[PDB]
Protein backbone atom coordinates (compact mmCIF):
# COMPACT_ATOMS: atom_id res chain seq x y z
CA UNK A 1 0.00 0.00 0.00
CA UNK A 2 0.90 3.64 -0.53
CA UNK A 3 1.33 5.40 2.63
CA UNK A 4 -2.12 7.54 3.00
CA UNK A 5 -1.78 11.20 2.79
CA UNK A 6 -4.56 11.80 5.83
CA UNK A 7 -5.74 9.37 8.27
CA UNK A 8 -9.99 8.92 8.18
CA UNK A 9 -11.06 7.27 11.48
CA UNK A 10 -13.06 7.81 14.57
CA UNK A 11 -10.02 9.47 16.05
CA UNK A 12 -9.35 11.31 12.81
CA UNK A 13 -12.65 12.06 11.43
CA UNK A 14 -13.53 14.25 8.51
CA UNK A 15 -15.33 17.37 7.92
CA UNK A 16 -15.79 18.05 4.19
CA UNK A 17 -15.79 21.80 3.67
CA UNK A 18 -17.69 22.93 0.30
CA UNK A 19 -16.60 25.69 -1.93
CA UNK A 20 -18.91 25.86 -5.43
CA UNK A 21 -17.32 27.46 -8.55
CA UNK A 22 -19.05 30.25 -9.38
CA UNK A 23 -19.32 29.70 -13.43
CA UNK A 24 -21.06 33.00 -14.51
CA UNK A 25 -18.10 34.97 -12.74
CA UNK A 26 -15.86 32.09 -14.60
CA UNK A 27 -17.09 33.39 -17.81
CA UNK A 28 -16.06 36.78 -16.50
CA UNK A 29 -12.26 36.30 -16.22
CA UNK A 30 -13.03 35.60 -12.30
CA UNK A 31 -12.26 32.51 -10.12
CA UNK A 32 -14.69 32.97 -7.45
CA UNK A 33 -17.23 30.40 -5.22
CA UNK A 34 -21.00 31.19 -5.15
CA UNK A 35 -21.49 32.89 -1.68
CA UNK A 36 -18.23 35.07 -1.72
CA UNK A 37 -16.13 32.69 0.64
CA UNK A 38 -12.63 32.29 -1.22
CA UNK A 39 -9.93 29.18 -0.79
CA UNK A 40 -7.48 30.78 1.82
CA UNK A 41 -10.25 32.95 3.51
CA UNK A 42 -12.23 29.77 4.32
CA UNK A 43 -9.13 28.14 5.55
CA UNK A 44 -8.08 30.92 7.81
CA UNK A 45 -11.21 31.20 9.19
CA UNK A 46 -11.84 27.42 10.14
CA UNK A 47 -10.72 27.28 13.92
CA UNK A 48 -7.25 26.06 14.79
CA UNK A 49 -8.51 22.94 16.59
CA UNK A 50 -10.76 21.99 13.56
CA UNK A 51 -7.85 22.43 10.62
CA UNK A 52 -6.23 18.81 11.46
CA UNK A 53 -9.92 17.28 10.68
CA UNK A 54 -11.32 19.53 7.63
CA UNK A 55 -10.68 19.45 4.45
CA UNK A 56 -11.64 21.88 1.42
CA UNK A 57 -13.81 20.01 -1.15
CA UNK A 58 -14.13 21.96 -4.56
CA UNK A 59 -17.22 21.48 -6.83
CA UNK A 60 -17.31 22.61 -10.31
CA UNK A 61 -21.22 24.30 -10.05
CA UNK A 62 -22.41 25.96 -12.88
CA UNK A 63 -18.89 26.08 -14.59
CA UNK A 64 -18.90 25.95 -18.52
CA UNK A 65 -19.71 22.55 -19.67
CA UNK A 66 -16.84 22.54 -21.99
CA UNK A 67 -13.18 20.74 -22.21
CA UNK A 68 -10.80 23.00 -20.35
CA UNK A 69 -13.32 24.70 -17.74
CA UNK A 70 -12.92 22.92 -14.95
CA UNK A 71 -8.86 21.92 -15.02
CA UNK A 72 -8.44 25.61 -15.44
CA UNK A 73 -10.34 26.39 -12.48
CA UNK A 74 -9.22 23.83 -10.54
CA UNK A 75 -5.28 24.11 -11.14
CA UNK A 76 -6.00 27.72 -10.21
CA UNK A 77 -7.13 26.81 -6.74
CA UNK A 78 -4.96 23.69 -6.49
CA UNK A 79 -2.25 26.41 -7.06
CA UNK A 80 -3.47 28.85 -4.18
CA UNK A 81 -3.99 26.02 -1.73
CA UNK A 82 -0.27 24.77 -2.36
CA UNK A 83 1.31 28.25 -2.12
CA UNK A 84 -0.54 29.39 0.81
CA UNK A 85 1.40 31.26 3.72
CA UNK A 86 0.14 31.56 7.23
CA UNK A 87 0.61 34.82 8.22
CA UNK A 88 1.33 34.30 11.93
CA UNK A 89 4.37 31.88 11.23
CA UNK A 90 5.53 32.90 7.72
CA UNK A 91 5.49 29.42 6.69
CA UNK A 92 4.27 27.44 3.45
CA UNK A 93 1.58 25.36 4.93
CA UNK A 94 -0.57 24.05 2.13
CA UNK A 95 -4.47 23.93 2.46
CA UNK A 96 -5.41 20.38 1.85
CA UNK A 97 -7.89 19.32 -1.06
CA UNK A 98 -10.49 17.14 -2.12
CA UNK A 99 -11.71 17.54 -5.66
CA UNK A 100 -15.40 17.19 -6.81
CA UNK A 101 -14.25 15.03 -10.21
CA UNK A 102 -17.82 13.08 -10.84
CA UNK A 103 -21.34 14.13 -10.98
CA UNK A 104 -24.97 13.82 -12.60
CA UNK A 105 -23.06 10.72 -14.56
CA UNK A 106 -20.51 13.03 -15.67
CA UNK A 107 -22.76 13.74 -18.99
CA UNK A 108 -21.68 16.57 -20.90
CA UNK A 109 -24.77 17.98 -20.70
CA UNK A 110 -24.77 18.11 -16.75
CA UNK A 111 -21.15 19.28 -15.84
CA UNK A 112 -17.97 20.46 -16.71
CA UNK A 113 -16.41 17.60 -14.70
CA UNK A 114 -17.08 15.68 -17.69
CA UNK A 115 -14.10 16.85 -19.18
CA UNK A 116 -11.58 15.89 -16.05
CA UNK A 117 -9.91 12.80 -17.62
CA UNK A 118 -8.23 9.96 -14.82
CA UNK A 119 -4.68 11.36 -16.71
CA UNK A 120 -5.24 14.62 -15.17
CA UNK A 121 -6.46 13.18 -11.88
CA UNK A 122 -3.34 11.58 -11.60
CA UNK A 123 -1.04 14.38 -12.92
CA UNK A 124 -2.99 16.43 -9.66
CA UNK A 125 -2.26 13.86 -7.06
CA UNK A 126 1.53 13.46 -8.37
CA UNK A 127 1.86 17.16 -8.69
CA UNK A 128 -0.30 18.22 -5.15
CA UNK A 129 0.71 16.37 -1.84
CA UNK A 130 -2.38 18.84 -0.53
CA UNK A 131 -4.84 16.74 -3.07
CA UNK A 132 -5.77 14.13 -0.58
CA UNK A 133 -8.89 12.80 -2.31
CA UNK A 134 -11.31 13.30 -5.31
CA UNK A 135 -15.35 12.77 -4.86
CA UNK A 136 -18.48 11.73 -6.74
CA UNK A 137 -21.64 12.65 -5.67
CA UNK A 138 -25.26 12.31 -6.59
CA UNK A 139 -25.46 9.94 -9.97
CA UNK A 140 -28.50 7.95 -8.86
CA UNK A 141 -30.73 9.02 -11.19
CA UNK A 142 -28.49 9.21 -14.57
CA UNK A 143 -26.74 5.91 -13.76
CA UNK A 144 -24.20 6.16 -16.83
CA UNK A 145 -23.37 3.10 -18.68
CA UNK A 146 -19.92 3.27 -17.41
CA UNK A 147 -20.44 4.58 -13.93
CA UNK A 148 -18.74 1.59 -12.15
CA UNK A 149 -16.04 1.30 -14.65
CA UNK A 150 -14.90 4.81 -13.90
CA UNK A 151 -15.54 4.76 -10.02
CA UNK A 152 -12.71 1.53 -10.04
CA UNK A 153 -10.27 4.00 -11.79
CA UNK A 154 -11.07 6.88 -9.56
CA UNK A 155 -10.63 4.43 -6.50
CA UNK A 156 -7.27 3.07 -7.97
CA UNK A 157 -5.60 6.08 -8.96
CA UNK A 158 -6.33 7.23 -5.15
CA UNK A 159 -5.17 3.99 -4.09
CA UNK A 160 -2.30 4.77 -6.17
CA UNK A 161 -1.71 8.16 -4.80
CA UNK A 162 -2.18 7.42 -1.50
CA UNK A 163 -5.22 9.71 -1.45
CA UNK A 164 -9.04 8.86 -0.86
CA UNK A 165 -12.17 8.06 -3.14
CA UNK A 166 -15.05 9.47 -1.77
CA UNK A 167 -18.69 8.59 -2.90
CA UNK A 168 -21.52 10.06 -1.73
CA UNK A 169 -24.64 8.20 -3.11
CA UNK A 170 -28.23 7.60 -2.13
CA UNK A 171 -30.16 3.70 -2.78
CA UNK A 172 -32.96 5.23 -5.26
CA UNK A 173 -33.54 2.87 -8.14
CA UNK A 174 -30.53 0.55 -6.35
CA UNK A 175 -27.98 2.48 -6.61
CA UNK A 176 -25.99 0.94 -3.95
CA UNK A 177 -26.51 -2.50 -4.90
CA UNK A 178 -25.57 -1.41 -8.02
CA UNK A 179 -21.97 -0.30 -7.92
CA UNK A 180 -21.34 -3.19 -6.26
CA UNK A 181 -22.55 -4.94 -9.43
CA UNK A 182 -26.45 -6.19 -9.31
CA UNK A 183 -26.38 -5.61 -12.45
CA UNK A 184 -23.69 -7.48 -13.57
CA UNK A 185 -20.72 -4.10 -13.44
CA UNK A 186 -19.17 -5.71 -11.53
CA UNK A 187 -15.39 -3.14 -11.66
CA UNK A 188 -16.12 -1.61 -8.86
CA UNK A 189 -16.65 -5.26 -6.55
CA UNK A 190 -13.38 -5.90 -7.63
CA UNK A 191 -11.68 -2.53 -7.23
CA UNK A 192 -13.04 -2.86 -3.90
CA UNK A 193 -11.64 -6.15 -2.88
CA UNK A 194 -7.82 -4.49 -3.96
CA UNK A 195 -8.39 -0.89 -2.85
CA UNK A 196 -11.02 -0.63 -0.31
CA UNK A 197 -8.68 0.88 2.35
CA UNK A 198 -8.88 4.01 -0.17
CA UNK A 199 -12.56 3.86 0.32
CA UNK A 200 -14.91 6.62 1.75
CA UNK A 201 -18.73 5.70 1.22
CA UNK A 202 -21.20 8.43 2.36
CA UNK A 203 -24.90 8.83 1.69
CA UNK A 204 -26.74 11.95 -0.06
CA UNK A 205 -29.91 12.71 1.35
CA UNK A 206 -31.15 15.24 -0.90
CA UNK A 207 -34.00 13.32 -2.90
CA UNK A 208 -36.36 12.82 0.35
CA UNK A 209 -39.72 12.14 -1.24
CA UNK A 210 -38.13 8.48 -2.26
CA UNK A 211 -37.60 8.07 1.41
CA UNK A 212 -34.19 5.49 1.01
CA UNK A 213 -32.47 7.43 4.26
CA UNK A 214 -32.91 4.60 6.28
CA UNK A 215 -31.54 1.83 3.96
CA UNK A 216 -28.89 3.77 2.52
CA UNK A 217 -27.63 4.92 6.16
CA UNK A 218 -28.02 0.73 6.49
CA UNK A 219 -25.46 0.10 3.67
CA UNK A 220 -23.17 2.53 4.73
CA UNK A 221 -22.77 1.10 7.67
CA UNK A 222 -22.51 -2.57 6.48
CA UNK A 223 -20.36 -1.71 3.92
CA UNK A 224 -18.09 -0.65 6.91
CA UNK A 225 -18.13 -3.35 8.70
CA UNK A 226 -17.73 -5.94 6.18
CA UNK A 227 -14.29 -4.26 4.59
CA UNK A 228 -16.35 -2.73 1.52
CA UNK A 229 -15.25 0.90 2.68
CA UNK A 230 -12.79 2.03 4.68
CA UNK A 231 -15.09 4.48 6.73
CA UNK A 232 -17.96 6.07 6.21
CA UNK A 233 -20.53 8.82 6.69
CA UNK A 234 -23.04 10.89 5.13
CA UNK A 235 -23.97 14.30 3.08
CA UNK A 236 -27.47 15.69 4.68
CA UNK A 237 -29.45 18.54 2.74
CA UNK A 238 -30.95 20.90 3.84
CA UNK A 239 -32.59 20.71 -0.08
CA UNK A 240 -34.39 17.95 1.25
CA UNK A 241 -37.23 20.34 2.86
CA UNK A 242 -37.72 21.64 -0.98
CA UNK A 243 -37.92 17.63 -2.52
CA UNK A 244 -40.38 16.94 0.07
CA UNK A 245 -42.92 20.11 -0.31
CA UNK A 246 -42.39 21.63 3.08
CA UNK A 247 -42.88 25.32 3.71
CA UNK A 248 -42.98 27.45 6.97
CA UNK A 249 -42.32 25.61 9.68
CA UNK A 250 -45.09 23.76 11.29
CA UNK A 251 -47.66 24.85 8.64
CA UNK A 252 -50.11 22.88 7.00
CA UNK A 253 -50.65 22.06 3.31
CA UNK A 254 -47.52 21.07 1.14
CA UNK A 255 -46.70 22.92 -1.93
CA UNK A 256 -44.22 20.41 -3.86
CA UNK A 257 -40.68 21.37 -4.98
CA UNK A 258 -41.86 24.94 -5.70
CA UNK A 259 -40.18 27.20 -4.05
CA UNK A 260 -36.36 25.82 -3.81
CA UNK A 261 -34.39 28.54 -2.56
CA UNK A 262 -37.00 29.52 0.13
CA UNK A 263 -37.41 25.93 1.33
CA UNK A 264 -33.23 25.01 1.55
CA UNK A 265 -33.06 27.52 4.03
CA UNK A 266 -36.43 26.50 6.28
CA UNK A 267 -35.13 22.96 8.03
CA UNK A 268 -34.36 23.89 11.15
CA UNK A 269 -30.85 24.00 12.68
CA UNK A 270 -30.65 21.89 15.74
CA UNK A 271 -32.09 18.78 13.17
CA UNK A 272 -29.30 18.81 10.97
CA UNK A 273 -27.49 17.89 14.35
CA UNK A 274 -29.95 15.33 15.00
CA UNK A 275 -29.33 13.66 11.54
CA UNK A 276 -25.41 13.85 11.92
CA UNK A 277 -26.16 11.38 15.31
CA UNK A 278 -26.89 8.88 13.18
CA UNK A 279 -23.52 8.94 11.16
CA UNK A 280 -22.12 9.23 14.96
CA UNK A 281 -23.65 6.65 17.40
CA UNK A 282 -23.24 4.03 14.21
CA UNK A 283 -19.50 4.45 13.61
CA UNK A 284 -19.14 7.07 10.83
CA UNK A 285 -16.44 9.10 10.91
CA UNK A 286 -17.33 11.38 7.45
CA UNK A 287 -19.48 14.81 7.32
CA UNK A 288 -20.48 17.13 4.65
CA UNK A 289 -23.52 19.95 4.10
CA UNK A 290 -25.67 21.07 1.58
CA UNK A 291 -26.70 24.05 1.12
CA UNK A 292 -23.46 25.51 1.66
CA UNK A 293 -24.59 29.22 2.42
CA UNK A 294 -26.72 27.91 4.99
CA UNK A 295 -24.97 24.98 6.16
CA UNK A 296 -21.73 26.65 6.40
CA UNK A 297 -22.05 30.12 5.42
CA UNK A 298 -21.05 33.08 2.97
CA UNK A 299 -18.03 35.49 2.54
CA UNK A 300 -15.55 33.38 4.80
CA UNK A 301 -18.27 34.11 7.78
CA UNK A 302 -19.71 30.79 9.32
CA UNK A 303 -23.35 30.93 9.58
CA UNK A 304 -25.28 30.17 12.85
CA UNK A 305 -25.99 26.83 11.49
CA UNK A 306 -22.30 26.10 11.62
CA UNK A 307 -21.11 27.86 14.57
CA UNK A 308 -24.05 26.63 17.01
CA UNK A 309 -24.55 23.35 15.63
CA UNK A 310 -22.05 21.67 13.08
CA UNK A 311 -19.07 22.79 15.01
CA UNK A 312 -19.94 22.44 17.92
CA UNK A 313 -21.27 18.93 16.98
CA UNK A 314 -17.99 18.18 15.38
CA UNK A 315 -15.84 18.78 18.14
CA UNK A 316 -17.58 16.55 20.47
CA UNK A 317 -17.14 13.77 17.65
CA UNK A 318 -13.48 14.79 17.88
CA UNK A 319 -13.64 14.87 21.79
CA UNK A 320 -15.42 11.51 21.75
CA UNK A 321 -14.26 9.17 19.27
CA UNK A 322 -17.00 7.50 17.57
CA UNK A 323 -17.44 3.26 18.10
CA UNK A 324 -14.76 1.83 16.64
CA UNK A 325 -15.33 -0.56 13.72
CA UNK A 326 -14.35 -3.61 16.54
CA UNK A 327 -16.81 -1.81 19.01
CA UNK A 328 -19.69 -1.50 16.38
CA UNK A 329 -19.15 -5.23 15.59
CA UNK A 330 -19.24 -6.36 18.84
CA UNK A 331 -22.48 -4.78 19.37
CA UNK A 332 -24.22 -5.81 16.40
CA UNK A 333 -26.63 -8.84 16.75
CA UNK A 334 -28.39 -9.16 13.09
CA UNK A 335 -26.66 -8.38 10.35
CA UNK A 336 -28.87 -8.09 6.53
CA UNK A 337 -27.69 -9.65 3.56
CA UNK A 338 -29.92 -8.57 0.33
CA UNK A 339 -31.86 -5.86 -1.64
CA UNK A 340 -33.69 -3.12 0.01
CA UNK A 341 -34.88 -2.60 -3.09
CA UNK A 342 -36.66 -5.79 -3.22
CA UNK A 343 -38.46 -5.39 0.14
CA UNK A 344 -39.92 -1.57 -0.08
CA UNK A 345 -36.95 0.44 0.53
CA UNK A 346 -37.51 2.64 2.91
CA UNK A 347 -40.36 1.43 4.08
CA UNK A 348 -38.60 -1.63 5.18
CA UNK A 349 -38.33 0.09 8.56
CA UNK A 350 -41.46 2.23 8.84
CA UNK A 351 -42.55 1.15 12.47
CA UNK A 352 -39.62 -0.37 13.14
CA UNK A 353 -37.49 2.55 13.42
CA UNK A 354 -38.60 5.31 11.56
CA UNK A 355 -41.65 7.10 11.91
CA UNK A 356 -42.78 7.68 8.63
CA UNK A 357 -41.61 7.29 4.83
CA UNK A 358 -39.93 10.43 4.02
CA UNK A 359 -38.05 11.33 7.39
CA UNK A 360 -33.58 11.55 8.10
CA UNK A 361 -34.31 10.58 11.79
CA UNK A 362 -34.95 7.42 13.64
CA UNK A 363 -37.94 7.12 16.22
CA UNK A 364 -36.03 4.60 18.27
CA UNK A 365 -32.16 3.50 19.19
CA UNK A 366 -33.51 0.05 20.14
CA UNK A 367 -31.52 -1.41 17.28
CA UNK A 368 -29.51 1.39 16.43
CA UNK A 369 -29.32 1.30 12.80
CA UNK A 370 -29.10 -2.21 11.74
CA UNK A 371 -26.46 -2.95 8.92
CA UNK A 372 -26.69 -4.24 5.91
CA UNK A 373 -24.98 -5.09 2.02
CA UNK A 374 -26.66 -5.62 -1.30
CA UNK A 375 -27.34 -9.35 -2.06
CA UNK A 376 -24.07 -9.39 -4.93
CA UNK A 377 -21.54 -9.19 -2.10
CA UNK A 378 -20.95 -12.25 -0.20
CA UNK A 379 -21.05 -12.85 3.75
CA UNK A 380 -18.06 -15.86 3.81
CA UNK A 381 -15.46 -13.63 4.90
CA UNK A 382 -17.72 -11.27 7.44
CA UNK A 383 -23.84 -11.83 14.94
CA UNK A 384 -27.02 -13.13 13.29
CA UNK A 385 -26.41 -12.70 9.46
CA UNK A 386 -29.94 -12.97 7.84
CA UNK A 387 -30.67 -12.97 4.45
CA UNK A 388 -33.24 -10.19 3.62
CA UNK A 389 -35.72 -12.44 2.08
CA UNK A 390 -35.50 -14.43 5.57
CA UNK A 391 -39.08 -14.92 7.06
CA UNK A 392 -38.05 -13.02 10.00
CA UNK A 393 -38.11 -10.09 7.56
CA UNK A 394 -41.37 -10.54 5.66
CA UNK A 395 -43.50 -7.54 7.47
CA UNK A 396 -43.46 -5.25 9.81
CA UNK A 397 -44.46 -6.90 12.78
CA UNK A 398 -42.31 -10.15 11.63
CA UNK A 399 -39.10 -7.60 11.71
CA UNK A 400 -40.12 -6.36 15.40
CA UNK A 401 -40.90 -9.48 16.79
CA UNK A 402 -37.39 -11.00 15.53
CA UNK A 403 -35.59 -7.69 16.81
CA UNK A 404 -36.85 -7.59 19.77
CA UNK A 405 -35.99 -10.43 20.86
CA UNK A 406 -32.18 -10.02 19.87
CA UNK A 407 -32.28 -6.18 21.11
CA UNK A 408 -33.75 -5.77 24.51
CA UNK A 409 -35.67 -2.64 25.22
CA UNK A 410 -33.57 -0.27 26.78
CA UNK A 411 -35.22 2.62 27.64
CA UNK A 412 -39.22 3.95 27.95
CA UNK A 413 -41.12 6.53 26.32
CA UNK A 414 -41.69 7.88 22.44
CA UNK A 415 -39.13 9.44 21.80
CA UNK A 416 -35.37 8.66 19.79
CA UNK A 417 -32.79 7.36 22.57
CA UNK A 418 -29.68 5.19 22.24
CA UNK A 419 -27.09 4.96 25.20
CA UNK A 420 -23.13 4.38 24.41
CA UNK A 421 -21.29 3.27 27.62
CA UNK A 422 -22.32 6.51 30.03
CA UNK A 423 -24.09 8.10 28.02
CA UNK A 424 -27.91 8.67 26.91
CA UNK A 425 -28.26 10.37 23.41
CA UNK A 426 -31.66 11.63 23.26
CA UNK A 427 -33.61 13.73 20.24
CA UNK A 428 -37.26 14.38 19.71
CA UNK A 429 -37.94 12.77 16.37
CA UNK A 430 -40.75 14.70 15.11
CA UNK A 431 -39.64 16.43 11.51
CA UNK A 432 -42.84 19.11 11.21
CA UNK A 433 -45.13 18.68 14.15
CA UNK A 434 -45.03 20.59 17.30
CA UNK A 435 -45.46 17.95 19.80
CA UNK A 436 -43.58 17.60 22.40
CA UNK A 437 -41.98 14.06 23.50
CA UNK A 438 -40.80 12.47 26.73
CA UNK A 439 -38.65 9.06 27.41
CA UNK A 440 -37.27 7.92 31.06
CA UNK A 441 -33.43 6.86 30.82
CA UNK A 442 -31.51 5.06 33.58
CA UNK A 443 -27.75 5.10 34.55
CA UNK A 444 -28.24 1.78 36.40
CA UNK A 445 -30.47 3.02 39.51
CA UNK A 446 -29.98 6.93 38.56
CA UNK A 447 -33.45 7.66 36.75
CA UNK A 448 -33.67 10.47 34.45
CA UNK A 449 -37.00 11.71 32.70
CA UNK A 450 -36.88 14.51 30.00
CA UNK A 451 -39.50 16.16 28.04
CA UNK A 452 -38.13 17.99 24.93
CA UNK A 453 -39.90 19.92 22.03
CA UNK A 454 -39.18 19.39 18.34
CA UNK A 455 -35.54 20.09 17.15
CA UNK A 456 -33.98 19.47 20.40
CA UNK A 457 -31.31 16.61 20.91
CA UNK A 458 -28.65 15.93 24.13
CA UNK A 459 -26.01 14.39 25.51
CA UNK A 460 -26.41 13.07 29.23
CA UNK A 461 -23.37 11.36 30.47
CA UNK A 462 -23.15 9.73 34.21
CA UNK A 463 -19.61 11.01 35.39
CA UNK A 464 -18.02 9.89 38.40
CA UNK A 465 -19.42 13.59 40.36
CA UNK A 466 -22.74 13.95 38.74
CA UNK A 467 -23.72 14.02 35.21
CA UNK A 468 -22.12 16.31 31.72
CA UNK A 469 -25.52 18.04 29.58
CA UNK A 470 -24.87 18.62 26.25
CA UNK A 471 -28.32 20.16 24.59
CA UNK A 472 -28.88 21.64 21.53
CA UNK A 473 -32.15 23.33 20.30
CA UNK A 474 -30.96 25.51 17.78
CA UNK A 475 -33.65 27.09 15.82
CA UNK A 476 -34.18 30.55 14.45
CA UNK A 477 -37.09 32.00 12.79
CA UNK A 478 -37.66 31.70 9.25
CA UNK A 479 -41.11 32.72 8.99
CA UNK A 480 -39.99 36.10 7.10
CA UNK A 481 -39.52 34.13 4.11
CA UNK A 482 -42.94 32.92 4.12
CA UNK A 483 -44.50 35.96 4.91
CA UNK A 484 -47.41 37.17 2.59
CA UNK A 485 -48.85 33.38 2.62
CA UNK A 486 -51.29 32.45 4.73
CA UNK A 487 -52.02 28.98 2.91
CA UNK A 488 -50.26 26.63 1.04
CA UNK A 489 -52.13 27.60 -1.92
CA UNK A 490 -50.21 31.33 -1.12
CA UNK A 491 -47.02 29.73 -0.54
CA UNK A 492 -46.45 27.94 -4.07
CA UNK A 493 -47.24 31.27 -5.59
CA UNK A 494 -44.55 33.58 -3.88
CA UNK A 495 -41.92 35.04 -5.63
CA UNK A 496 -39.00 33.17 -6.22
CA UNK A 497 -36.47 33.74 -4.20
CA UNK A 498 -34.05 32.32 -6.64
CA UNK A 499 -30.13 31.41 -5.28
CA UNK A 500 -28.54 35.02 -5.46
CA UNK A 501 -31.80 36.22 -3.63
CA UNK A 502 -30.92 33.47 -0.83
CA UNK A 503 -27.49 34.24 -0.84
CA UNK A 504 -28.61 37.72 -0.31
CA UNK A 505 -30.83 37.15 2.50
CA UNK A 506 -28.02 34.80 4.25
CA UNK A 507 -25.69 38.09 4.05
CA UNK A 508 -28.89 40.68 5.14
CA UNK A 509 -30.99 39.03 7.25
CA UNK A 510 -29.06 35.48 8.79
CA UNK A 511 -25.24 36.14 9.36
CA UNK A 512 -26.91 39.51 10.51
CA UNK A 513 -30.07 41.03 11.87
CA UNK A 514 -30.93 37.48 12.82
CA UNK A 515 -34.50 36.47 13.73
CA UNK A 516 -33.69 34.41 16.72
CA UNK A 517 -36.26 32.03 17.30
CA UNK A 518 -37.96 32.01 21.01
CA UNK A 519 -36.29 30.50 23.96
CA UNK A 520 -38.07 27.30 24.78
CA UNK A 521 -38.75 24.38 27.71
CA UNK A 522 -36.88 21.45 27.99
CA UNK A 523 -37.36 19.27 31.44
CA UNK A 524 -35.00 16.86 33.02
CA UNK A 525 -36.11 15.25 35.90
CA UNK A 526 -33.53 12.88 37.98
CA UNK A 527 -34.54 10.60 40.49
CA UNK A 528 -32.50 9.00 43.19
CA UNK A 529 -30.37 11.69 44.28
CA UNK A 530 -28.71 12.93 47.83
CA UNK A 531 -28.69 15.90 47.91
CA UNK A 532 -29.41 19.16 45.77
CA UNK A 533 -27.11 19.91 42.73
CA UNK A 534 -24.43 21.95 42.26
CA UNK A 535 -24.20 23.46 38.31
CA UNK A 536 -20.91 24.06 36.99
CA UNK A 537 -19.44 24.82 33.66
CA UNK A 538 -22.36 26.59 31.81
CA UNK A 539 -22.19 28.03 28.38
CA UNK A 540 -23.81 28.26 25.39
CA UNK A 541 -24.84 29.94 22.55
CA UNK A 542 -24.83 33.59 23.40
CA UNK A 543 -27.73 35.88 24.77
CA UNK A 544 -29.51 32.25 24.33
CA UNK A 545 -30.59 30.80 27.59
CA UNK A 546 -32.08 31.46 30.99
CA UNK A 547 -30.15 29.96 33.95
CA UNK A 548 -31.50 26.91 34.50
CA UNK A 549 -33.56 26.45 37.46
CA UNK A 550 -32.75 23.65 39.92
CA UNK A 551 -35.85 22.16 42.20
CA UNK A 552 -34.94 19.80 44.58
CA UNK A 553 -37.29 17.58 46.68
CA UNK A 554 -35.65 15.88 49.93
CA UNK A 555 -38.91 13.60 50.45
CA UNK A 556 -38.78 12.24 47.24
CA UNK A 557 -34.32 12.25 46.52
CA UNK A 558 -35.59 14.08 43.30
CA UNK A 559 -34.60 17.15 41.45
CA UNK A 560 -36.67 19.08 38.30
CA UNK A 561 -34.25 21.22 36.02
CA UNK A 562 -35.68 23.27 33.67
CA UNK A 563 -34.18 24.93 31.16
CA UNK A 564 -35.60 27.95 28.91
CA UNK A 565 -33.12 28.20 25.70
CA UNK A 566 -33.04 28.27 21.84
CA UNK A 567 -29.30 26.78 21.16
CA UNK A 568 -26.16 24.93 22.12
CA UNK A 569 -25.89 24.66 25.83
CA UNK A 570 -22.99 22.37 27.79
CA UNK A 571 -23.29 22.56 31.76
CA UNK A 572 -21.87 19.90 34.87
CA UNK A 573 -24.70 18.74 37.89
CA UNK A 574 -22.63 17.43 41.10
CA UNK A 575 -24.54 15.35 42.87
CA UNK A 576 -24.12 11.67 45.00
CA UNK A 577 -26.86 8.86 44.89
CA UNK A 578 -29.27 8.04 47.11
C1 LIG B 1 -30.44 23.90 -10.10
C2 LIG B 1 -29.92 24.40 -8.75
O1 LIG B 1 -30.64 25.05 -7.99
N1 LIG B 1 -28.67 24.07 -8.50
C3 LIG B 1 -28.03 24.40 -7.24
C4 LIG B 1 -28.60 23.46 -6.19
O2 LIG B 1 -28.31 22.10 -6.60
C5 LIG B 1 -29.00 21.05 -5.92
C6 LIG B 1 -30.52 21.20 -5.97
O3 LIG B 1 -30.99 21.52 -7.27
C7 LIG B 1 -31.13 19.89 -5.42
C8 LIG B 1 -32.65 19.87 -5.35
O4 LIG B 1 -33.06 18.74 -4.59
O5 LIG B 1 -30.77 18.88 -6.33
C9 LIG B 1 -29.42 18.53 -6.30
O6 LIG B 1 -29.21 17.63 -7.35
C10 LIG B 1 -28.54 19.76 -6.61
O7 LIG B 1 -27.22 19.48 -6.21
C11 LIG B 1 -26.19 19.82 -7.15
O8 LIG B 1 -26.21 19.02 -8.31
C12 LIG B 1 -25.99 17.62 -8.07
C13 LIG B 1 -26.11 16.87 -9.39
C14 LIG B 1 -24.61 17.46 -7.44
O9 LIG B 1 -23.58 17.90 -8.31
C15 LIG B 1 -24.54 18.23 -6.12
O10 LIG B 1 -23.24 18.13 -5.57
C16 LIG B 1 -24.85 19.69 -6.42
O11 LIG B 1 -24.85 20.45 -5.22
O12 LIG B 1 -27.97 23.66 -4.92
C17 LIG B 1 -26.51 23.54 -4.93
C18 LIG B 1 -26.01 23.84 -3.49
O13 LIG B 1 -26.61 22.93 -2.54
C19 LIG B 1 -25.87 24.52 -5.95
O14 LIG B 1 -26.09 25.89 -5.56
C20 LIG B 1 -26.51 24.27 -7.35
O15 LIG B 1 -26.05 25.25 -8.30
Amino acid sequence: EVDKRREINNEHPLLMMPLYANGEEFNQGKYTFWGGDTLTGKWENIPDDLKPYTVIQLHPDDLPKRDGAARDFYEHMLEEAAKYVNPKTGKNEPIPVILTVYTAGNMPYYTSAHWLSTSWIDKMYQKYPNLHGIFSTESYWIWANDIENKAADYLKVSAKNGGYFIWAEQNVGSAIEKAFGKNGKIAFQKSVDKYWKNLIFMFKNTPAAEGNDSTTESYMKGLWLSNHTYQWGGLMDTWKWYETGKWKLFASGNIGKSQGDRQWLTEPESMLGEEALGVYLNGGVVYNFEHPAYTYGVNNKESLLFSEVIKEFFRYVIAHPAPSKEKVLEDTKVFIHGDYSNKGNGKFFVNVNTDREQTPLYMTGRYNVIPAIPGVLKTDKLIQIKEITSPEFSSTQARKEYLNKLYPMNYEGDIFAQKLDNRWFVYNYKVNENVKQTGKLKFNSLEMNVEFEPHTYGIFERISNGLKVNLNNFRTNKDSLWSNAQDANQAKKLPQLTKKGAIKWIEEHYIKDTQFGEKRVTKIVLRGIDKLPTIHSLSGTNNSYDQPSLNFDQKNHMVTITINSNGNLEFELHFLEH
